[PDB]
């Protein structure tokens, strides 16, 4: 049937619709740090993101988005890897049951609580749509999170939670400012891949930050109250919405730093 995260439509399922699941260049992948290559031809990553407007939050049945006005260029990302101007059209996280698992990416083989990707599209090819059939299309931003102190800047996140707990359901969602989710340090890995869910195009060029941001331990508990159905429907909690290590065949994960 449709796609999820339970035993009967997991990621272990997704190949049969989905071919390129088994593709060349699928994601996550485990980081090993000491094969990754520092290439110091690598630009600092520029993100601008002081003109943000955010507009909803939705749950969408698999994860819940945070939306952004991507009509014109206010919140964008350049420099790093990338050639041209992404635009941010929405934020996601993937999460687990337990504090032990919950990212897509790993380092060294180690699994974060949760990991939050910042999606960008190619502004060359005009809108989102046309931009996920294009090798160069997105650009996401992954940022992985581990269970200590509170974010104060993802608080605004978990008090709406509550408003948007089965899929379907929206909520308006302005003023918040993706900045208070950035770690201090900009130093990244990188590689070219593709989204995690289906359709798992092979479009992305994924910047994956090495710093980690915090959240309490409550926060993440909120994470974990939301639900994969609709209103009315048995309640399936939303978590460990996230796809194992995909092999990395004949990609070079490359460091801005060493
Ligand atoms: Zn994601």
């Amino acid at each position: 049937h449709h796609w999820g995260y339970g035993k009967h439509n997991g990621p272990e399922h997704w190949h049969k619709d989905f071919p390129i699941a088994k593709g060349e260049r699928q994601s996550p992948v485990d980081i090993d740090t000491h094969t990754a290559k520092y290439d110091p031809s690598l630009k600092p990553l520029s993100v601008s993101y002081d003109q943000a407007t955010s507009l909803r939050i939705l749950n969408n049945g698999h994860a819940f988005n945070v939306e952004f006005d991507d009509s014109q260029d206010k919140a964008v990302l350049k420099g790093g890897p990338l050639d041209g101007t992404y635009r941010l059209i929405q934020f996601h996280f993937h999460w687990g049951s337990l504090d032990g698992q919950g990212s897509d990416h790993t380092v060294d083989k180690k699994k974060y609580a949760a990991e939050l990707h910042l999606v960008h599209w190619n502004t060359k090819y005009g809108d989102f749509g046309k931009a996920v059939q294009q090798p160069d299309g997105l650009a996401v931003l992954g940022i992985f999170l581990k269970v200590g102190s509170a974010k104060p800047g993802l608080q605004k996140v978990v008090d709406v939670l509550d408003s948007i707990k089965t899929k379907g359901k929206s909520a308006d969602f302005t003023n918040f400012d993706p900045r208070g989710l950035l770690p201090e340090s900009l130093d990244y890995w990188t590689y070219p891949g593709s989204l995690t869910t289906p359709p798992l195009l092979e479009c992305v060029t994924w910047i994956v930050l090495k710093e980690p941001i915090s959240v309490s331990s409550e926060q993440v508990l909120k994470f974990r109250k939301l639900n994969f159905n609709g209103e009315g429907e048995p309640e399936e909690l939303m978590v460990d919405n996230w796809r194992p290590a995909q092999p990395l065949k004949n990609r070079q994960i490359k460091a801005s730093f060493k």
